[PDB]
């Protein structure tokens, strides 16, 4: 850490415009004179000023502002305390910062300008050294003597000699003096777009960037990064034809550093925040939800609040004393064949705000997790994601589990667990985030398992994957006359067209807002009975075969429970019904 | 979304002719007052007056049209409201728009003209920059002075520099100034033929394209695609000779924008419509139908009559509610060695008029579905379309399914139950339609399987597969004399040069004609009587097994079935029909 509320003071009071004056010395004043409560500031003065400041500010914008406006304020009351009898607070704007490019939305408008690139740097190349000024020898008996090339003028990317000795006037043979020449720390690196913005598939595109001096090793090879430079075109075989005058883009590199994913939030409505802040009220809350979660459905009450606490998932903390406590719950419907299990997780992604169907088998190198991938184009390596990496964040509705990659078996462990996913390949090392809930849907491996055989061995999956699941709802279906014609009714229902009273009793889009603040906003905090409840049901139950890892699952279920009460408190009652949809699960395994 | 409606009347409007007249106001002056129903449009006009309008009644003549139509119209009625008393509508034609090319028929006559292919983007490089107009600075110690180079003339897409410095006169170094060159957006992308329209196990040809400006990343590889562009010829080695004076073919873009197959119907005769109509209202149609199917065989009624309805098909739905609903029915017959299935297949297929016979084991890499494949003489990868892809819209009849690739076994699902086939290879990411009606042929792993031994276990078709027929009809063979000799009779005749008695019942020809008018106009909708018979027999059925697939399939079967009736309402009598063949195929399982 370095002290930046100095030179932005200093900047402020020394800074000279075109007239020498102090630029924003007298815009302060005008600001005081006037009671405004904004300072507008160009990014060039700042940059001009001090580079290092600019860049902290275009790379660490919103924890540096606040820190800014705060030495302003102070600045402010300085030179009158009374600007606080009429205002609490100052804001300072930057105009003329760098836009934000998306790397594959490069035009020609961008060539020459500064700008900034997201993305993950997937080639280094080791430091080499740049002549931008050179001294040659005019190697010639009449001659033999030296000098600085360029002539008040840098040398060009490409190599340029002269012609005609500036020494002598006559030319020759030049041999090229090291000792003399002066050099800077030259690096090429490759960036490519951020996996999560590339499509399924599809290979991201990439751009080379240039790193001089102070910039070189700035980064290594599978990081996340954000660059800011000014493009330019350059061509392999300079100044010479070849195929055309069509040009690469590469970047000059200006300030580069490892940056961290940021999700983008959905937008809330203060309209919207008062609507669900009054559903929370209702007191069949927790029921119209597990109602509206999927109508096309008969009953399974149970496996609908399954899927209704996993949306809403448990704490998820991560901190020091004991580093990450996931609070993301995954659900697993193992279940017959034609027992509606591909179709209910479908039903789920068109309620899905944040999610991705998919199935265990794909088409993609990626699949389910992240892989690296050749790029015949291009030559080098590049990293993909697959469904959990795209649905960080989110969701994650896996259909088919059980037809799964062999790459995805072995990495989905850490993914379900660590919610991470890391990468080793050429000289790329990258763990991308894979905060993503789970809800797969899984066929034992010759058909009905119902025989009194347990039903985890006939499911192609090793139970470590299954423990891994804080529900597992094992379905079966036999014929109960009654809910044969049940299910038979409601399927002819929906094959029959409109006119279909199978709506959500709660609102999907209001509903989908809802979880979102919900997970956003509410962050339930255990109660003492609750503390009380499941420790004598863990005993309880374990003097029935049960894990410490159930116990894990438990406490996730029920600030869930209570996630959707938005309390945000535990309570018995809450505890109660974790435990209780618990129990129906194992009962379930029973058969 | 834009409207052109008054883009439209705008260039009708303010249009200006050779002689500075407003063509079209004197155009649509003389249709008035001759009463005339048709205005007689130049695609040229409208491309040089906007462009956009030019383009959007090339990439979506069949909506665009009927709207311009109507805002003719009105601009008619508000010139002469009497006009409508003598004509209801007006027709707009467009006389001059490109042309559709196959890309396997481009020819040295197509070289500088504005033509249209279709097909399918397999390759798109980065985006470049491209000079069109540079500026040139005089390495030179009596010049050093700059200028723009082609002068009142574009560069050209090789790189040319001045011998003669245009300035001083003064040969010499020339060095470009990038700073004040003029850059515009490059790329380079390869089409490849639409996969339906080339032949099996043959490469498809491709042709090199070329987006600049706004046409940059217009698509991705993978998509179907409509470019509009003028077709030139180039070098990759320009100016020099390289083997010899012969050149490639490549087209420079003016539109492209993803497109959909448009698959292409019969033409009914209103003549055949009347005659259809007269067919319907016959007595014994449905079993007319059956008898047609395939004479060449004595019995299998019940066979006949799967068949029969795979034709017809199923409702076949896509919507929101319940997103795509599946109507065609695939019939999978399973039998003894010897028991007549290869020979139905083909005889079937001679009835084909949208089909494809085709064995289980392919020496094509697509096979049955598709595949990426690569040409080694251009070196990039293209897609190769399979059976079920091609017969999209129709039909597959498959023989020996039981002898089928590993890459297919993966795929085929997605085939049958979606209907459509994704491929993820290179940069490329394409969903091919697969719309079509599967009739297959297997055989037992080895050999009879009369033994109690369950049936499906002895044919090689994982269970996850046979749950997607709607109908199987597990076949063996039994002697009970007078049966055999009936066969033996009909093969010794079937060995007569001419005229073997039985023939199509019904007009073969005609049928056709039948089934695509009954697809195409016939849409049953389920009917009360059904909904009930259909529900008691789910219940029934499952009460000593059956699954909710098995509904689905019953339901499909019902609407086909009211199909061949044309009503379009199911009935009691069809599901009963439905059901009754539903029943046998699994009475016949029993063995
Ligand atoms: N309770 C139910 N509510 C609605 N549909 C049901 C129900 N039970 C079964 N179904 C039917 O099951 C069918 C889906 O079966 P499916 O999920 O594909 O089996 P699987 O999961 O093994 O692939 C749906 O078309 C649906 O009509
Ligand atoms: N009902 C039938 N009508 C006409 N031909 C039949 C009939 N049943 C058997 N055949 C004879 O069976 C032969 C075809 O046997 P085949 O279908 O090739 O056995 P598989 O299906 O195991 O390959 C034909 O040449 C045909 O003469
Ligand atoms: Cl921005
Ligand atoms: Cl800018
Ligand atoms: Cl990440
Ligand atoms: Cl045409
Ligand atoms: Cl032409
Ligand atoms: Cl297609
Ligand atoms: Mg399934
Ligand atoms: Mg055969
Ligand atoms: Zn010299
Ligand atoms: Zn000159």
């Amino acid at each position: 850490q370095i002290d930046y509320r100095d030179v932005f003071i200093e900047f402020l009071t020394t800074f000279k415009g075109n007239n020498n004056q102090n630029k924003y010395i007298e815009r302060i004043n005008e600001l005081v004179a006037y009671r405004k409560k904004s300072l507008i500031i160009e990014f060039s003065d700042v940059l001009s000023f001090n580079e290092n400041l600019a860049y902290e500010i275009i790379n660490n914008t919103k924890i540096i502002l606040p820190i800014l406006e705060g030495a302003l304020y102070d600045h402010i009351l300085q030179l009158d305390p009374t600007y606080q009898r009429d205002i609490e607070k100052v804001h300072v704007r930057i105009v003329g910062i760098p836009r934000v490019i998306e790397l594959r939305k490069i035009r020609s408008t961008d060539i020459g300008k500064l700008i900034t690139i997201d993305g993950i740097l997937v080639k280094v190349t080791p430091v080499k050294e740049r002549i931008y000024k050179a001294t040659y020898k005019h190697i010639h008996p009449d001659c033999m003597q030296e000098f600085e090339w360029p002539e008040d003028e840098e040398m060009p990317e490409v190599l340029e000699m002269p012609t005609i000795c500036p020494k002598c006037g006559k030319p020759g043979q030049f041999r090229l003096i090291p000792e003399k020449t002066k050099l800077i720390d030259w690096q090429k690196a490759v960036i490519q777009e951020r996996p999560e913005e590339v499509p399924s598939g599809q290979l991201p595109r990439q751009l080379e960037i240039i790193l001089e001096d102070d910039l070189v090793d700035s980064a290594r090879p599978g990081d996340r990064v954000k660059v800011t430079g000014i493009l330019d075109i350059k061509q392999d075989s300079p100044v010479k034809r070849g195929s055309r005058a069509v040009f690469d883009i590469y970047m000059k590199v200006s300030s580069i550093e490892v940056s961290q994913k940021v999700l983008q939030e959905l937008e809330i409505s203060p309209e919207e925040e008062q609507i669900i802040k009054e559903l929370a009220k209702r007191k069949d809350i927790v029921d119209a939800i597990v109602d509206s979660i999927a109508p096309a459905i008969y009953g399974y009450k149970e496996v609908k609040k399954g899927i209704a606490l996993a949306l809403f998932g448990g704490v998820s903390r991560k901190l020091p004393d004991g580093t990450r406590l996931r609070g993301d719950i995954h659900v697993l419907l193992v279940g017959d064949p034609g027992v509606a299990k591909s179709q209910i997780l479908r039903y789920v992604a068109n309620l899905a705000p944040r999610a991705i169907y998919t199935s265990g088998k794909s088409s993609s190198a990626a699949g389910l997790t992240a892989a690296a991938v050749r790029d015949e184009f291009t030559g080098g390596w590049v990293l993909e994601a697959g469904a959990l990496v795209l649905a960080d964040g989110g969701y994650a509705l896996i259909d088919e589990l059980d037809k799964m990659s062999d790459r995805d078996r072995s990495v989905i462990h850490e993914a379900l667990e660590q919610q991470t996913i890391s990468i080793s390949k050429a000289g790329i090392t990258a763990t991308l985030n894979a905060r993503t809930t789970v809800i797969a849907a899984a066929n034992p491996k010759q058909g009905r398992f119902n025989r009194m055989k347990n039903p985890f061995e006939q499911i192609d999956l090793p139970p470590t994957l299954l423990s891994r699941f804080d529900l597992i709802f094992v379905l079966i279906d036999e014929p109960d006359d009654k809910i044969d014609s049940e299910v038979a009714r409601h399927i002819l229902r929906v094959r029959r067209g409109e006119s279909e009273v199978v709506a959500p009793k709660i609102p999907h889009e209001i509903l989908r807002k809802y979880i979102a603040y919900a997970r956003k906003n509410i962050h339930p905090v255990i109660s003492e009975e609750a503390m009380e409840e499941i420790e004598k049901y863990y005993v309880r139950m374990r003097k029935s075969p049960i894990t410490a890892r159930q116990l894990e699952a438990l406490i996730r279920l029920s600030e869930a429970h209570a996630r959707m009460r938005l309390s945000p408190i535990v309570t018995r009652e809450d505890a109660r019904e974790a435990i209780k949809l618990m129990e129906y699960t194992l009962k379930q395994i029973a058969m």
